[PDB]
């Protein structure tokens, strides 16, 4: 009755949600791959005047780079825009921030520059945590307490995961929820044995989730 109309309302709304949030590790890759030689020219940059690592005007260029078309800032909102119904409240200010410090940054300030360079790497981390935070709200809501307690761990796994690398934790919980919800058996290879710790408790998480989910589904048809 009631409880079967719920859970089909649960699958809805996280099918929805991870359709119109498919993109979100792709476009934060996209960002990331073509700031990554400004980020690295502002923070090698080395204040001993530079040891044979060109000087003061690569700085200069990689805040320009960053500045240009307010490119960084737009990719960032079109973000926040895919999980604007369950965005975190502090995203929009932490993007506004952003977009205010970059505005400020002058020529030959180094420190502002590496500052800059510094909130460019919180956003990134920020922006991963996001889609965690919102998969955390949807799946918190469902009324199958198999799936909300296998949710509480996957998220728990997903954000230790995330301490270790942002993009990659970011990357295998976008193929997870896509895969779980078009009724793709989850991948649990790991493809970074002996280098990220968390990603095998992860996969782990991410199987028991697959489980609690078919289970649910099994009750619809």
């Amino acid at each position: 009755g009631a409880m079967g109309r719920l859970n089909q309302r649960n699958i809805n709304e996280l099918k929805i949600f991870f359709e119109k949030a498919k993109y979100y590790s792709i476009k934060l890759d996209a960002i990331y791959n073509e700031y990554t030689e400004a980020y690295n020219d502002i923070m090698t940059y080395s204040e001993v005047n530079n040891v044979t690592d060109s000087d003061k005007s690569k700085v200069n260029q990689a805040i320009s780079i960053l500045k240009k078309d307010n490119k960084i800032v737009n990719k960032f909102k079109e973000l926040e825009k895919i999980i604007e119904e369950y965005k975190p409240i502090f995203l929009s200010k932490l993007i506004d921030d952003f977009a205010i410090e970059l505005d400020q940054a002058v020529d030959n300030d180094v420190s502002n520059a590496r500052h800059v360079a510094d909130s460019y790497k919180k956003l990134r981390k920020s922006v991963v945590l996001a889609y965690i935070e919102s998969f955390d709200v949807i799946s918190s809501k469902f009324v199958d307490s198999k799936f909300v307690e296998a949710s509480k761990k996957f998220v728990n796994k997903a954000k230790e995961f995330v301490e270790e690398n942002d993009l990659i934790a970011l990357e295998c919980i976008v193929k997870t929820i896509g895969d779980m919800v078009n009724d793709r058996e989850i991948n649990s290879r790991s493809r970074y044995d002996n280098f990220y710790k968390k990603e095998a408790d992860f996969l782990g998480a991410a199987v028991e989730l697959e489980g609690a989910y078919k289970a649910i589904k099994q009750t619809l048809l």
